[PDB]
């Protein structure tokens, strides 16, 4: 990419990078068993957030040095935020996969229920003061990117509520990411369906969208709504797609009355869930589409499980990340 982490980082207190884990973590990540059991490649760092006063914990895969300085994908969790079992490490072959194509992957194990966003509000339930977008695009890209020696190229990528997020980054600040990947979400965020869907992963939480980004249509509400906003991805490779499935974000790949009645369950809310982003990704490549604004496709089916369809779209983006630095 043409513009440097000290760009868009400008005034911003950097991130200080640590190979291992605060002496007061009272107990082991579940994550951590899956980086020691991976290639040697495959490491855990440690980033100091200065506005949060947060040690973020990140699972790296790091390239060989066959080929020098590589690109750095920034991939990001969905709710789950890397802090249970619902992400990319738990349950998908993300380490083994990326491994073998030589890259940089950076995935952030913590900020659940965040949309990895600076809110307005503090929320102790979240751990206090949420500034990811200051982290993941001013503190640690300066720092992180040195440490891996990277050739300067980058993307992001994220999952279901980080789909929103990795389509919100390259807009907020154009031309830092060569490609963004929005792996099933929704681009909308202060219309009135779309802030209703804020609340399906904040109320996990224990937060409302207010406190996040303050009041529905509002400006800074606006500034966060990658729908209204899309003709600012203009020179950004992109690649979206759909997990449409029934078992989702939550499920992994008793008497048969209560087994037919919770399987009854999630073909209902993964219907709503796939109905929900179904539409919002038809509304956000309907506005490129007339934009004239280009995005790799990868409109799916309904699937048995979205994990399924998760682990098929660090495929599928591999064709636009290729692409987008020239691999
Ligand atoms: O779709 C908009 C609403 O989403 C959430 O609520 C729904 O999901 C809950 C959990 O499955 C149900 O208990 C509830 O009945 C649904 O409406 C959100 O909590 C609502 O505020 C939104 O209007
Ligand atoms: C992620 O796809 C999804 C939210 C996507 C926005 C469109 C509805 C999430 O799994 C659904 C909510 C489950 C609770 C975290
Ligand atoms: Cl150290
Ligand atoms: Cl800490
Ligand atoms: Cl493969
Ligand atoms: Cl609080």
């Amino acid at each position: 990419a043409e513009v440097t982490p000290a760009d868009v980082a400008g005034d911003t207190a950097l991130s200080t990078i640590s190979d291992s884990a605060p002496a007061d973590e009272a107990s082991a990540p579940r994550w951590r068993a899956h980086v020691n059991a991976a290639d040697e490649r495959v490491k855990e760092m440690w980033a100091y957030s200065p506005s949060m006063d947060r040690n973020v914990p990140l699972v790296v895969i790091t390239a060989d040095e066959s080929a020098g300085p590589r690109p750095v994908i920034y991939l990001l969790n969905g709710g789950d935020g890397g802090e249970g079992a619902a992400n990319w490490v738990m349950q998908t072959d993300v380490l083994d996969f990326y491994l073998e194509k030589n890259v940089n992957v950076v995935i952030p194990m913590e900020g659940k229920f965040s949309y990895y966003t600076d809110w307005v509000e503090e929320n102790a339930s979240l751990g206090g003061k949420q500034m990811w977008e200051t982290f993941l695009v001013k503190e640690l890209p300066g720092p992180l990117e040195e440490k891996l020696n990277t050739d300067g190229q980058r993307a992001i990528a994220g999952m279901s509520m980080s789909a929103t997020t990795s389509l919100l980054f390259p807009q907020h600040f154009p031309g830092f990411y060569d490609a963004a990947a929005s792996f099933s979400g929704c681009a909308a965020t202060s219309s009135l369906l779309p802030w209703e869907y804020l609340k399906l992963t904040l109320d996990r939480g224990n937060a409302t969208p207010e406190q996040m980004w303050g009041p529905r249509g509002g400006e800074y509400n606006i500034y966060n709504d990658a729908l209204i906003n899309s003709d600012k991805l203009r020179g950004t490779e992109l690649y979206v797609s759909n997990a449409s499935g029934l078992a989702g974000e939550w499920e992994s790949v008793l008497n048969q009355q209560v087994q037919s009645i919770a399987m009854a369950e999630t073909v209902v809310t993964g219907g709503i869930i796939e109905a929900a982003t179904n539409k919002c990704t038809h509304d956000l490549k309907a506005k490129l589409d007339s934009a004239g604004i280009p995005a790799d496709w990868n409109l799916r089916p309904t699937g048995t499980h979205s994990w399924g369809w998760w682990q098929d779209d660090l495929r599928g983006s591999w064709t636009t990340f290729a692409r987008a630095f020239e691999l």
